[PDB]
């Protein structure tokens, strides 16, 4: 059973810019890659097999993909379903160069796909936002709306350090009604939110709403977008996996995750 353990990663980064309260208005965008991780000592046992197992895999559910780049050195040469066959003396090559470049790293991460995931609207997006600002002369109202959707993942998973950050304008004198706890940068003039956790274990199911009130000493604020950053493992959004066909290999590890990239949200 000299069957090398290999790794998988499928990482997918969410787009997301929301309009006041109207869903139709959300433009989403989402983007991935796959990744191979070959363990430190790949290079030895390539050294006992010149003519290697031929690495051959699968990606389900590929229709959900779009604008799919395959590593052009390492691939290429039907509805759900798409089959590779890795080119090895490519892979091999690869792998030693980096390798006797980085002698003491404990796996070496190859990128073998690149893609875009099919997403529809709002429903394709794990943190619904709405914000609306009242905008006095000398006054501020923020509010910022938020729900928790099962809806844009494969399986029901936590939201991950998940920020909000804020500009005010109109120069603030102070922070009035402000709920939950938030931080203020005076030197930038911008309110940051911060909850750990977000998911169907947390309080509201994962609905909840970011209040703030600022007093000015100049004119009315101008809004501002809201900017949200989180990150998340255990789950895609595009529902895609990875298995290994023919022999000569074993995935170790099948790492899923995903992240917000540019998540914005106007009034
Ligand atoms: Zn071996
Ligand atoms: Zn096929
Ligand atoms: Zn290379
Ligand atoms: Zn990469």
């Amino acid at each position: 059973q000299d069957t090398l353990p290999v790794a998988a990663a499928f990482t997918e980064t969410v787009n997301a810019y929301f309009k006041g309260a109207d869903p139709s208005k959300c433009i989403v965008k989402i983007t991935g890659e796959m990744v191979l991780s070959f363990p430190a000592g790949i290079t030895r046992h390539f050294a006992n097999n010149p003519s290697p197992a031929a690495l051959t895999f699968r990606v389900i559910n590929f229709s959900r993909l779009e604008h799919v780049l395959p590593n052009p050195q390492l691939l290429c040469c039907d509805a759900n379903t798409k089959e590779f066959w890795v080119n090895m003396p490519n892979l091999m090559t690869h792998l030693k160069k980096v390798s006797e470049q980085k002698p003491q790293a404990t796996y070496y991460n190859v990128d073998m796909l690149k893609y875009q995931v099919s997403a529809q609207g709002i429903q394709s997006t794990p943190l619904n936002l709405a914000v609306n600002w009242r905008c006095e002369p000398s006054s501020t109202d923020l509010r910022i709306d938020y729900k928790y959707n099962t809806d844009a993942m494969t399986t029901a998973v936590a939201l991950n350090n998940v920020q909000f950050l804020v500009p005010i304008d109109g120069g603030v004198t102070k922070l009035q009604a402000v709920l939950p706890p938030a931080v203020w940068n005076a030197e930038q003039q911008r309110i940051l939110w911060k909850i750990p956790d977000i998911s169907q274990k947390s309080e509201n199911g994962g609905v909840g709403s970011l209040l703030a009130r600022f007093q000015l000493s100049e004119g009315p604020s101008k809004p501002s977008p809201l900017v949200v950053q989180f990150t998340s493992e255990g789950s895609t959004l595009s529902g895609c996996d990875i298995e290994l066909v023919g022999a000569g290999y074993r995935f170790s590890l099948i790492k899923k995750r995903f992240a917000a990239g540019k998540y914005l949200a106007d009034n």
